[PDB]
């Protein structure tokens, strides 16, 4: 409790060319609880060599997941994106159809943990590094150690200061387990979800974060230097953060520091090692596929950019220089190395489809716009 539905999202990384080598994506996200089984399929077997991200979550406090694979398009082949979830009454399966297109400021660093109590003595713990949307490092919850996913990970920080941090995480780690296995007594499960870190907005003022959620419902949050429920009441939130305004504040002392001052200071090295390797801005390509017919005598026009960054981008569907109002843009998805992805999509009638066209504006352009038209 609570329950939420996953979103299904399947996607390829280049337009599908038979025989020609493809990654196909399939994002989840949307659900609650955090217990989930994702496989990606080819002719109804499980892939056993897939990447997937860790379990994330998005400030409604829904999880989602990346998953990807090397994959052929083929006449013969057969692929798909196989979700179970206890709110479905079947595993759905939804393919990849390169006919429907495989349907379905500031920067910010912030640790994300879940950890699942099926009972006392019983629970599940994960973690892992975000910087925005880029996965950048995991947790090995068995040792007690960080997993750097790439090799500027470190981020500009010695192997001195991050063993302290390691450290620092696990006694924190056993406090919130200790603490969490008291409070103890027709039940039993819960999720508790916890957000900490920073943003850093443009001009250089950071503002942190730590904010907590329990079954997917607002919790608690710190907010500059008091620690905050969210309106109940709420008894279980009061009752925590006067704890952790109380009986021991040093640990906000620690998160206050953590927070406002190694987090951007962090941050601010990740970008700095990032530039060096990935990557400049990247121009993406495009292409058209149909997508699910929207009826008889009705077409549905789908327009693929793939592999753009940075995220800014702008798609749409035209008549000449008229934009044509019914285009929707899907959301901007992530791709396996960072890059971006995004679908616009039209729905015509038989007849009116010829002379539309998509056109994609991007930085990497140098204002040379990708042009593609629709033709029968
Ligand atoms: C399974 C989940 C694992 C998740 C970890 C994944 C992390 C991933 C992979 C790695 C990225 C690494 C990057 C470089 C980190 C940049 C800095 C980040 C932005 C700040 C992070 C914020 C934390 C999340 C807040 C934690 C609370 C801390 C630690 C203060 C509490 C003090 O315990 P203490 O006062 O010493 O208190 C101690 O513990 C208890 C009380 O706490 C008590 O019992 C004891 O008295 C004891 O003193
Ligand atoms: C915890 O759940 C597990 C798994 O179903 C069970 O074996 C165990 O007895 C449960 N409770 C406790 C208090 O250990
Ligand atoms: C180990 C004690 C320090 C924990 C600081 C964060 C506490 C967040 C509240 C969690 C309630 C489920």
């Amino acid at each position: 409790p609570i329950q939420r539905t996953p979103k299904i999202q399947v996607y390829s990384r280049h337009p599908a060319e038979n025989g020609k080598s493809n990654f196909l994506n399939c994002y989840v996200s949307g659900f609650h609880p955090s217990d989930i089984e994702v496989d990606l399929l080819k002719n109804g077997e499980r892939i056993e060599k897939v990447e997937h991200s860790d379990l994330s979550f998005s400030k409604d406090w829904s999880f989602y997941l990346l998953y990807y694979t090397e994959f052929t398009p083929t006449e013969k082949d057969e692929y798909a994106c196989r979700v179970n979830h206890v709110t479905l009454s079947q595993p759905k399966i939804v393919k990849w159809d390169r006919d429907m297109g495989g349907g379905g400021e500031h920067v910010s660093f912030h640790v994300i943990q879940i950890f699942s109590f099926v009972n006392q003595s019983w629970a599940r713990g994960q973690g892992s590094g975000w910087l925005d949307e880029l996965q950048t490092h995991g947790w090995d919850s068995e040792s007690g150690t960080i997993i750097f996913l790439h090799q500027w990970s470190k981020g500009q920080f010695s192997n001195e200061e991050l063993s302290d941090l390691e450290l620092l995480f696990r006694f924190y780690l056993f406090g919130l387990t200790r603490e969490i296995q008291d409070h103890a007594s027709s039940k039993y499960p819960f999720e508790v979800q916890v957000k900490a870190g920073c943003e850093l907005h443009s001009g250089g003022s950071p503002e942190g974060f730590f904010q907590v959620a329990f079954n997917g419902l607002d919790l608690l949050s710190f907010q500059q230097t008091t620690w905050v429920p969210s309106p109940g009441c709420g008894s279980l939130a009061q009752s925590v953060c006067h704890l952790l305004n109380h009986q021991y504040e040093g640990v906000t002392e620690t998160v206050y520091n953590l927070i406002r001052s190694t987090c951007p200071r962090f941050l601010l090295g990740l970008l700095d090692a990032g530039k060096m390797y990935v990557h400049r801005q990247v121009k993406p390509e495009a292409w058209l596929s149909s997508g699910p017919s929207p009826g008889p005598g009705r077409l549905q026009l789908v327009c693929h950019v793939s592999g753009f960054y940075p995220k800014p981008v702008w798609v749409m569907w035209m008549r000449g220089e008229q934009e044509q109002q019914g285009t929707q843009l899907g959301d901007i998805l992530p791709n396996a190395q960072g890059t971006w992805y995004l679908r616009a999509t039209l729905d015509v009638a038989d007849g009116e489809a010829a002379g539309l066209s998509c056109r994609v504006k991007h930085s990497s352009l140098e204002g040379q716009d990708i042009i593609l038209y629709w033709h029968h």
